[PDB]
């Protein structure tokens, strides 16, 4: 993850939104969070109307989204999903984010 694609490199609602203005009904990129001001970003996706905010559970450089913070790369994860879909971490409903945004 030297730069990833979906992620522009930690930005702000200004850039994120600006692009998610209304393009695609299910976009997804990264959002600069806080906490000691370091890592741990925030996943944000355009639900086709409102930007849904999601937090990233990080600890010492790894990530927390599926495995018990045992893995370490988001690309590896997000990749496994890009080909599939994220059932919103819960059944009954589900959505797919195959419409990332960037400048590549």
């Amino acid at each position: 993850l030297q730069d990833a694609e979906w992620y522009w490199g930690d930005i702000s609602r200004e850039e994120v939104n600006e692009k998610l203005r209304d393009t695609a009904d299910g976009t997804f990129l990264v959002r600069d969070a806080s906490t000691k001001m370091h890592g741990d970003y925030t996943l944000t996706l355009r639900k086709g109307g409102n930007n849904k905010l999601i937090k990233i559970f990080h600890r010492d450089g790894k990530y927390g989204f599926s495995d018990p913070l045992t893995f370490n790369s988001v690309v590896e994860l997000i990749n496994h999903y890009r080909n599939e879909s994220l059932a919103q971490y819960n059944p009954k409903l589900d959505v797919k984010l195959l419409y990332p945004v960037s400048k590549y």
